[PDB]
């Protein structure tokens, strides 16, 4: 009744994600730990007005991100530390509306648009598609790629150890990324060889990622456009996080080409996420909706992607934050 | 540390108030009520598709505005009932974005602006600066007035009852919406005459507010520009929730106009807030700096923008939700 009312103001507030995304691209909390203790400090690094900022600081008080120390002085508490750059959970980078993520956050102002029509929002903003925007702004294009690859030395380990490599020569990352995916698969199967197929931009950060990681001698990189042919064949080809971003019947085309690019025996590995881990898939499907027409799927859903694009699902294997994610393997009908 | 990261994700999430949004401007909650178990006679009713509004009540059940009870079959929650149209909270209307404020609250989009700048951002989005747009769009206009007017019946009583109304002759509701204060200032001094001065669009709504609550025969409606000579003197100039629209040097031009129309032993009554009420103050006051370049102001505040328009600060007296309000009276200084 009285929280009743407290509980929807809070619930349906704007201003207090702005505020905190105003304060991750402000990066305040790394200026705070780099020694601003006052207000006047902190206004002239970030180059914003003493009392507008007051006004912010106020708001992140109260929603605990922030503390008053000494009369004047603020600092970040422990879930406002999380704000710092080298932080490992990357929350500034993804709350930074300098950055892809946070900036495509605001297809979801035109949300009634996504609900009436089922097509994405994002266009209507920004001008073109989701990753035409990305082709063109090589500063989100970056962005998009370290924000998505900010768990590559782990988060592929243990979907690379579900899988027995030992009669796989060649694999195919369709779409993967900085390569983290075909890295791990390789630091674990001594004897297999890589490419990944990537856009352009993300191409040239995975060929230094992967020669910095050692492996440029075992893993490829090719550029072009997975809706074509793939550029060779390959007895495992694997779609980590990509169906997600398409429509079924765009998604279909990708298995087809898949499907295609596979050698006799070859099995298509899918990598994606399964059913406050209400609240993880829930915003993560929203998101794909609003930015990309995309979903996630449920079983039922992926047989028949499957049997529409001539596969059919072998198994589904289930494997650092509260989620649980899923490995498919799929093989010819 | 683990709640950490989840405190922090749930508090900088634009796409949870935007579900919220839609689920009022699609009056989802309403549609339930008429008896719409199903989700085919909701997405129907709400011209939606139906697999983009499972996943919105999808996010919607998780927040807890709605439950599954039978299966398929969704109720509102004792939060969600709150989002009724007819609720006296007017929680709905407060989150339409068809409305005029959760339409303004797109303004919080471009917050990073207005703390570099101080400038309202509402103009870069929607053409013409908060007050111009309603007048060009007569539903918004409308919406906005009944919007604040929503408690007109008894959020007027207390402060109205504040002040000895007994050698006051006149009274001037300078920008008084639709005159729900003149309204109760009247049925407490039934010997005082009032006049309300408003803007075009809400001086007919006031009359006929006036009107059915029987007192046109004391309570008058003249259209005008509170920036320019008041159209009457009065012994008593009412500013309810006006001069928080505005920056300093403009609230000091309205001051100076109701001290001039002030007649001799007149007082200048200023209804406003004071300092979850933290929370609630916050919202207020980052809305006046986003959609109007207004603020709340503290005591000391009010003593300089007082003594600016030849005014002083004779008392401050401290009066249905968790806030304390505030009436300051001014005299000559
Ligand atoms: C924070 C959890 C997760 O990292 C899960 C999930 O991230 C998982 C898997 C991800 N992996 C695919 C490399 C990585 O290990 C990361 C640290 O954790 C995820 C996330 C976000 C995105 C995406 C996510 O996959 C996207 O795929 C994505 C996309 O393909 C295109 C545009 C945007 C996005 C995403 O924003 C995250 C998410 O669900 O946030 C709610
Ligand atoms: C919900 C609390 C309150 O009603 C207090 C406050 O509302 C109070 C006083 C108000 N009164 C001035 C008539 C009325 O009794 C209402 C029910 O309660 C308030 C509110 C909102 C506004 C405003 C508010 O004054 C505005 O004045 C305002 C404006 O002048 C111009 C544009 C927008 C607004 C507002 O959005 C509300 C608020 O603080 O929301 C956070
Ligand atoms: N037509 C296309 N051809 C090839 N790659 C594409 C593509 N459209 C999108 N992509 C790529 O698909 C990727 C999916 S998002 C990154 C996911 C990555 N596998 C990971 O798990 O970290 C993006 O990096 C994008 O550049
Ligand atoms: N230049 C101007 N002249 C007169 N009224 C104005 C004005 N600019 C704004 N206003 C009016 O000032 C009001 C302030 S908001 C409504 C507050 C009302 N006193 C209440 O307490 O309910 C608005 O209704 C708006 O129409």
């Amino acid at each position: 009744q009285i929280d009743a009312l407290r509980t929807l103001i809070r619930l349906g507030s704007l201003h207090t994600p702005m505020v905190v995304r105003t304060a991750a691209t402000l990066r305040l909390v790394d200026h705070i730990l780099a020694g601003a203790r006052t207000v006047k400090a902190l206004a002239a690094r970030t180059d914003t007005r003493p009392e507008a900022l007051l006004r912010l600081i106020r708001h992140l008080v109260a929603i605990g991100l922030l503390e008053e120390d000494a009369p004047g002085e603020f600092v970040p508490t422990e879930v406002g530390e999380l704000l710092a750059d080298d932080h490992p959970a990357a929350q500034r980078a993804w709350h930074d509306l300098t950055q892809a993520v946070a900036r495509a956050d605001i297809s979801f102002t035109r949300l009634p648009d996504a609900i009436r029509t089922g097509r994405p929002t994002y266009e209507s903003i920004y001008g073109k598609p989701f990753y035409e925007d990305l082709a063109g702004r090589p500063d989100l294009r970056a962005s998009f790629d370290s924000l998505l690859a900010c768990d590559q030395d782990v988060a592929f380990d243990a979907p690379a150890a579900a899988y027995d490599w030992t009669n796989v020569r060649h694999v195919l990352d369709v779409g993967g990324g900085k390569g983290g995916f075909a890295a791990a698969i390789a630091r674990r199967a001594p004897h297999v060889s890589a490419t990944v197929l990537e856009m352009a931009g993300t191409v040239d950060t995975a060929r230094s990622y992967l020669k910095d990681e050692g492996l440029s001698d075992r893993v490829d990189v090719v550029e072009g456009d997975f809706f074509e042919p793939l550029p060779r064949k390959a007895d495992a080809i694997i779609l980590s996080f990509v169906l997600l971003n398409w429509p079924d019947h765009d998604a279909v085309r990708i298995l087809t080409r898949c499907a295609e690019a596979l050698e006799p025996g070859g099995r298509i590995l899918i990598h994606e996420r399964a059913e406050t881990a209400d609240l993880h898939f829930s915003l993560l499907d929203l998101r794909m909706l609003v930015f990309l027409g995309g979903a996630l799927r449920t079983r039922e859903k992926w047989d028949g992607l499957a049997a529409s694009a001539g596969l059919v699902v072998e198994e589904v294997r289930q494997l650092t934050i509260p989620y649980d994610l899923s490995l498919l393997v799929l093989a010819p009908a």
